[PDB]
């Protein structure tokens, strides 16, 4: 796995064209969202994930909350992100960690919003220009 | 070479603390920017790049161009990002590639903007929906 993390004023988006034939099932909520003062997780599920599935995503949850805590961010935002790596997950098993990784982070007390997965989705993000506001990190389940 | 197209209604930024002891000189028209219907390219040089910097810059000018030319950007933006990679190249030779690449594309007939190597910034970006709209290229040279 990797992980964009970008402290941010606002993240916004709006679910356009389906980008996969099989994406994930939406409501008619989660077709757009904002959130404030937010710290956003732009991930990318890898092959090597695959592996071990929860490890990874205890991982993640881990360092995610640790960023949060240090910028004292209370709200973080999901953002399913391919472009951090060419060595990709199967889609299955990519909204299986994203989905573990959102859930873990709402059951340590935050605030959490996501974006769906395997949509085109339009997005405004504003970010804070401090040093800790914009960080990427490596995950990877311990072979 | 990675880099992160993605159209944009807009990009913004403003220069604030260095990120490295040695950033890229700035005036103080570079400290701040904003460009509108603009393609935006966040630029990770990478290790690899140092075996032939002009060559990586070429493909690079010619890949954003071929993907400026497709949604129809009049407007560049290169912006310094490097969390693209974990293979980064040296920063002299980083900022050497996207100024060949900043330059090969006003050669070219674009209207392009930059952000300055080396500082953390504060920066606001709207992403259109599009298909085309939020792309990844991997560009390296030939051994």
């Amino acid at each position: 796995m990797r992980v964009l993390l970008i402290h941010s004023d606002y993240i916004e988006y709006e679910v356009k064209d389906k980008a996969l034939k099989n994406p994930e099932p939406i409501s008619e909520d989660m077709k757009r969202g904002r959130m404030e003062e937010v710290l956003v997780a732009f991930i990318s599920v890898e092959k090597v994930d695959e592996k071990n599935p929860e490890e990874v995503s205890l991982k993640a949850i881990e360092e995610i909350s640790k960023v949060a805590e240090q910028v004292k961010a209370e709200n973080v935002f999901v953002y399913p992100f391919a472009h951090l790596s060419s060595e990709l997950a199967k889609p299955s098993v990519a909204m299986d960690i994203l989905n573990r990784v959102y859930q873990g982070l709402k059951e340590r007390g935050f605030n959490v919003g996501k974006a769906p997965f395997g949509y085109y989705k339009a997005f405004k993000i504003s970010c804070k220009g401090h040093p800790l506001a914009e960080l990427s990190r490596t995950i990877v389940p311990e072979e």
